């Protein structure tokens, strides 16, 4: 098991423009296009993403490219953060998945957020972190991803995803 894998198990893979949980319009592999109301806009960000005349359908080469970028992304912008770098680096190599999954799938800013939960990650207080975590609005709205998160955070093994 490794990120990769971590990921497609919790987005899925859609080669046509979607909407997300809370209605964004997506594609791949939660490769998020816009936060707009607008289908036209999305279709646009997509071939600028894509770099092609898409018509809202790519390829699963290109869902696996944009894949290869938001991951590749999400860490460097955890090594890059002031608040997430510090307890990225006190983790084990599985919890550390975890946290890249938070951010790939919520952005710095939303995992920033968690700063009590976030604590305790780095006190290697597990328990509590998990029951800390639980009580957001991420918890609420996709619990069952949440869930397997947070048991990854609390056990540090793969458990929940096999
Ligand atoms: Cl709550």
């Amino acid at each position: 098991m490794n990120i990769f894998e971590m990921l497609r198990i919790d987005e899925g893979l859609r080669l046509k423009i979607y909407k997300d949980t809370e209605g964004y319009y997506t594609i791949g592999i939660g490769h998020l296009l816009t936060k707009s109301p607008s289908l036209n806009a999305a279709k646009s960000e997509l071939d600028k993403a894509i770099g092609r005349n898409c018509n809202g359908v790519i390829t699963k080469d290109e869902a696996e490219k944009l894949f290869n970028q938001d991951v590749d992304a999400a860490v460097r912008g955890i090594l890059r953060n002031a608040k997430l770098k510090p307890v990225y680096d006190s983790l084990d190599a599985v919890r550390r998945c975890a946290l890249i999954n938070m951010v790939f799938q919520m952005g710095e800013t939303g995992v920033a957020g968690f700063t009590n939960s976030l604590r305790m990650l780095q006190q290697k207080r597990w328990d509590e972190a998990a029951v800390n975590g639980a009580k957001s609005r991420w918890y609420n709205q996709t619990p069952n991803r949440a869930k397997r998160v947070i048991t990854t955070f609390r056990t540090g093994t793969w458990d929940a995803y096999k």
